[PDB]
């Protein structure tokens, strides 16, 4: 599959939303965007699943354990994501 990685400059917000996640044994996916935010203008695309969070595995983690991850992030938001927006 096809992979890519966004750096985004803080501060948030990031203008994304996510669902999925363990607790609902789907993964991690984008599913919202802000118009002109700062995920949309770094190419992010609704579908594109989160396989890393700075550095680390997320496609265990909880809804709740990612969206932790991506607010304590200053400065930079580093993830590695998964292309699933090319029907």
């Amino acid at each position: 599959m096809s992979n890519y990685s966004v750096s985004l400059v803080g501060p948030a917000p990031w203008g994304f939303r996510l669902q999925g996640g363990k607790d609902f044994n789907m993964p991690l996916t984008i599913s919202s965007l802000k118009d002109g935010g700062k995920a949309a203008q770094a190419n992010v695309r609704i579908g594109d699943v989160v396989l890393s969070i700075d550095g680390i595995n997320a496609q265990g983690m909880t809804h709740l354990e990612a969206q932790n991850k991506i607010k304590g992030c200053t400065g930079s938001l580093n993830m590695t994501l998964q292309r699933e927006s090319d029907l």
